C-alpha cells in the first residue's frame, strides 16, 4: 500500500506543478 | 495513518483531474 | 516513508485548494 501511495503522490506532484504553471500563465496573461 | 493517506490521495486525485479538465478548457477556449 | 508521504500530501492539499480558488475565479470571471 505504501509504495502504491508513493507512486500516486509523485504522479500528483507532477500534475499539480503542471497545473500551477498553466494557471500562473492564465492569471498573468503570459503569451 | 496509511488508510488516512489513501483517502486523501484518492480525494486529491479526483480534485486534480477536475482541475486539469477546467484548465484544459480555459487554455483551449472551449465553449 | 509514511511521514514523508504525510508531509507531501498535506503540501499537495494546500496547493490543490489554492488552484481550485484561482480556477474558480477564472471560470467565474471574478474581479
Amino acid at each position: 500500500e505504501v509504495e502504491a501511495l508513493e507512486k500516486k503522490v509523485e504522479a500528483l506532484e507532477f500534475k499539480v506543478q503542471k497545473l500551477e504553471k498553466k494557471v500562473e500563465a492564465l492569471e498573468h496573461g503570459w503569451d
